[PDB]
DNA sequence: TGTATCTT
DNA sequence: AAAGATAACA
């Protein structure tokens, strides 16, 4: 089917042998015989399409999916056009464009353009049911989100981690924060937004991190 | 009504 | 665990 991304699956199939993760697949899948779960099926992964794992050099960490009809496709924060930027996304936005001069709103939600330079755009729970944010928190993903994190700890240097919310930031314990850089803040919702995520700057702190590291810095205008 | 975080 | 409070801004 083709919806895990090669070089992903090469390094995180392990977990797909693994209870824990028998069992979560089994719960998403009686939640949708009975309920509408978002994202659809074959979108779940698809942060896993976007570029090489070898390749990641920012991971966006965020809470889980977007819980409104065609908004979630499995990069988080983005939407597919035509569905117009989600309150969190307009306010990604308008950090973007005091933070980094050159940025102006591109007119869509597609998050796609970031995620082809290296940047993981990750959620710490990867479903949710329709109108119920976070439904599916402990309920394995998890420990499936952790495998996807500890593999990136353990195997790149000089990763950005941008944790955003209380839930992604439950994350921050497994990364050696004196081999990665470990920006947290308030997730960027409305119901949020106010407890730091404006003024936050992750966007340039992130291009100067990576420029002191000799890496290539991410276009977020490209997206 | 719609989109987190804290307290009990 | 979960209801309700707190929170801010359409
Ligand atoms: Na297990
Ligand atoms: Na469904
Ligand atoms: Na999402």
């Amino acid at each position: 089917s083709h919806m895990f991304g090669e070089s992903w699956k090469k390094h995180l199939s392990g977990e797909f042998g693994k209870p824990y993760f028998i069992k979560l697949m089994g719960f998403v899948a009686e939640e949708r015989k009975h309920y509408t779960v978002y994202p659809p099926p074959h979108q779940v992964f698809t942060w896993t399409q976007m570029c090489d794992i070898k390749d990641v050099k920012v991971v966006i960490l965020g809470q889980d999916p977007y819980h409104g009809p065609n908004q979630a496709h499995g990069l988080c924060f983005s939407v597919q056009r035509p569905v117009p930027p989600p309150p969190s996304l307009e306010n990604i936005y308008k950090e973007l464009s005091t933070d980094i001069e050159d940025f102006v709103h591109p007119g869509h939600g597609d998050l796609s353009g970031w995620a082809k330079q290296g940047v993981l755009l990750l959620n710490a729970v990867l479903t949710v049911r329709a109108h119920q944010a976070n439904s599916h928190k402990e309920r394995g993903w998890e420990q499936f989100t952790d495998a996807v994190v500890s593999w990136l700890n353990q195997n790149s240097n000089g990763l950005v981690f941008l944790l955003w919310g209380s839930y992604a930031q439950k994350k921050g314990s497994a990364i050696d924060r004196k081999r990665h850089h470990v920006l947290q803040t308030a997730h960027p919702s409305p119901l949020s937004v106010y407890r730091g995520f404006f003024g936050c700057r992750h966007f340039s702190k992130t291009n100067e991190l990576l420029q002191k590291s000799g890496k290539k810095p991410i276009d977020w205008k490209e997206a």
